[PDB]
């Protein structure tokens, strides 16, 4: 009793508090919920929760979901987007000092925008397929996606699967539960600030199942764009729209993908990487990354035939990470031999004092 | 001093909650969100996190799971340094003193120390390395990670990965369950108190792929040569930073590590011993220790 | 008469209770009865998801499951 | 005080309206139980199963599987 | 078939479930409420007459739990469908005013019940010539002005 | 002859089982599992004395898994 009496006393000052500090708050809310964006179903979900009951300190657990539910669905963006691409020839202007070769998928992002542009229309606004990267490891996958949402100068977010074997991280919880949490796909809409980024979906090989069946189903109802415009959650109660959003899936080989899910794709093969293609990102890109981090820059310099000597007498793969490590290992031998006693302007690797550097050539070259 | 009266209201509001819990430790949660430098948009999440959590008590268990959230949040370190004593001569005569024999990855830390000394200030990415040791059971691997990790006066911990097919151990629970827990590696962050620790990843070569229970493909987001900046587990909603953590881990047999994961790593293989060497090993690490005990 | 009377006094707590209140319900899918079909088992079912649906008007871990299964039956 | 009232108030229709049915599908299982059969070791397992199902509440994931083996019990 | 005859046409098929239990509906004891899938199809139709089209049916989504053949025999047979009921629905429904569709592309994993009312369509193929004029007619316009 | 003795008639397809798990049931310990065929037509019937045609017993597919004859006894 000496406790509701006291409880009493503290919303009393509460209430003198609303009115203090308690207005042009939820207010401002109730202002920014009926400010740009906002659809009109989503306006009369918003005035479905206006008969508060004021009891914000002592508690409440019918006071603190309620103003996460109107956050969430305040936050997320509506109807804002930065501007279309106007020069597909300046697309292929930042598209290529990313990247030596993969001319398909280039090939396939300047039609989408020429289509995206030419068409006035209807039937392919609405209806753009989803690009599905399958390619063995070591070829440019997500560095792809960095220079894909930096070409269009679009936002970014990427969201990775594999470890996902629950279906409530693609969908969400009843909002009815006690931790709020909806999908991951709320939270990567709400990281960017435009309804119409980039989302790269990493791995969907791996995407296991369990009891409660896979989250697959809900991938069905995501990469389907004839119900995605429909698409609501278990935590949200209004039917978003994710079509626009220009999703990218990485993936190795195509079996343990759902057969729902071979319906809405695209494949596109990448075959692997080949010497001189090596050769050039080898110089153009991994040399002076893998300078600039061992602090051996002008220094020490690698020529043209003692790349080659690399490629083809120190790794075995269809990928560019063991070049990489390979690189390493001699920018990493030059900068413990430069402690052992300088030398003058810069010693340059010919394609014969390799192994004083990396050791014995394990993969005999093919004479 | 109406502000003074009205806060005051609630010093007896917190007088009558624990003596405590409405601005005492919640003050002090404020300073430690203020103390060890997180990322910005990390920062105002927490910020908020803690403003959804400040003006309640005592039920509901909203506020306690949120409690938990604030101190796993607060605790795994954000930029607490391990300083680089970058002197080559002392932690050769260091590991030498361990293990005899290991020519390679000696040589190995003594190139990845001597890196360390160059950086020049800034542009440099300060990328650590990602090992595994490939040998047969009896050459000593599990040892070598200790004795690594005191040569270089950082700190140790181990995990062993020996026959788990239990997926969300390597990730967590997401935290509107009930016994919500981060996963293993988060725990092994929380324990260390530095950001440059080195982590022993013991059996990796010994895990499950399998329809369910496949804990191997949750392994890509964690030894990632670049994408390790952002590391999302299902307990904190926050991109952590793993590129610091200098991974050592082990196996038997590259036949059975799956192919995203060979080329995540950096094979160095151990060639078991000779009669010379085990007849050193012998003299003088072996019979000491078994004539003593 | 008993009926209108009943329902007066509910509707009286709604503009009463008048936030925002009653759901203003269970006076209104009453058309949708003979308009929607129906046979007389849905009615049977569903006219016993009128009052002792009525018995509180908040939430519900109830509310949800019943509501989708009943406008899903209407 | 007048929460407190007037939720009583809307109690107070509702006991009105529904009444004395005792209508769900608990007891109406136990009925379906004591009405066909049984052989006596399969009844005494039913009823067993249905308390289990009794005095606890509705909606974890073992009481679906014991609600599904009643089901096909039945 | 379905313009011709003034219908309404719907897909929905074989594939999207894990069992004959998700072939029906799930009572209200869940929290997940999983609607009988064919009865979403008829939600969508405001016509109780139209066709529903059954793509690959052999094309199954069995498991070691439940066979797609029981909640099959319950629609596909014209005895017991005049009073259906899926466990999201636990009321007499009509089947009576529909004509289904079956698709198939191998009748070998269809089970031997179920072939008691199956009628056999078959398909020749297409001439290069046949496909020729297809390709003018039907897929030029289409993938062009699209 | 279910006419002639004015009884419920019911048919079993057999020959397409193929382990002991479609003739009696799993476990309660295997999430959503159901009992057998015989339990089916017990469930499709409404009597204890329908009669039941057994079509192609001599078919059914016995192999690595289990040999649903042995559930048959
Ligand atoms: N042609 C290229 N030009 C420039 N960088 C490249 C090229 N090919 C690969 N890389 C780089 O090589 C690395 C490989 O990146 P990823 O695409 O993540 O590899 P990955 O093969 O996709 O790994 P997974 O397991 O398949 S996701 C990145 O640093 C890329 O920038
Ligand atoms: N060169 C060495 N010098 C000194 N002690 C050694 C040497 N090689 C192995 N040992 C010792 O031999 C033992 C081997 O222990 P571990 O490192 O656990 O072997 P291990 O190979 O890692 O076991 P597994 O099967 O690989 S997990 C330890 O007591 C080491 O100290």
């Amino acid at each position: 009793q000496r406790e509701y009496y006291l409880r009493e006393q503290m919303k009393a000052i509460q209430k003198e508090l609303g009115g203090e500090d308690g207005l042009s708050d939820l207010e401002a809310l109730r202002k920014k919920i009926e400010e740009v964006g906002m659809p009109e179903a989503v306006k009369t979900k918003a005035l479905k929760e206006l008969d508060r009951l004021e009891r914000m300190q002592q508690g409440s657990p019918e006071a603190t979901v309620a103003r996460t539910y109107l956050d969430w669905l305040t936050e997320v963006p509506w109807s804002k987007a930065d501007p279309e691409v106007l020069d597909i020839n300046h697309t292929r202007q930042v598209l290529d000092e990313d990247h030596y070769g993969l001319k398909d998928v280039k090939e396939r992002i300047l039609e989408y925008l020429a289509v995206r542009q030419l068409t006035q229309g209807l039937d392919v606004r609405n209806k753009a397929p989803i690009l599905v990267l399958v390619g063995p490891p070591g070829v440019g996958k997500t560095s792809l996606g960095r220079s894909i949402a930096r070409s269009m100068n679009r936002k970014f977010h990427r969201i990775s699967l594999g470890g996902v074997r629950d279906e409530a991280e693609i969908r969400g919880h009843r909002r009815t539960y006690i931790g709020a949490m909806p999908g991951k796909l709320i939270h990567a809409m709400k990281q960017v600030g435009v309804i119409n980024p980039v989302i790269l979906l990493d791995e969907i090989d791996k995407m296991s199942s369990d009891w409660r069946g896979d989250p697959a189903s809900a991938m069905l109802e995501v990469l389907d764009p004839e119900q995605n415009n429909t698409f609501t959650d278990h935590y949200l109660d209004v039917p978003y729209d994710l079509s626009k959003v220009f999703f990218i899936t990485t993936a190795n080989t195509l079996q343990t993908i759902p057969r729902p899910l071979l319906d809405r794709m695209e494949v596109i093969e990448i075959p692997g990487y080949t010497n001189m293609e090596k050769q050039a990102i080898a110089r153009q890109y991994l040399w002076p990354k893998q300078v600039r981090e061992s602090g051996m820059e002008g220094r020490i310099e690698v020529t043209d035939a003692a790349i080659l000597r690399v490629i083809s007498e120190y790794t075995r793969e269809a990928g560019v990470r063991g070049l990489e490590r390979e690189l390493g290992k001699i920018a990493r031998k030059g900068a413990k031999f430069w402690l052992e006693g300088a030398w003058e302007g810069l010693r340059t690797i010919d394609a014969s004092d390799i192994p004083t550097y990396l050791g014995i050539p394990r993969y005999r070259p093919d004479k």
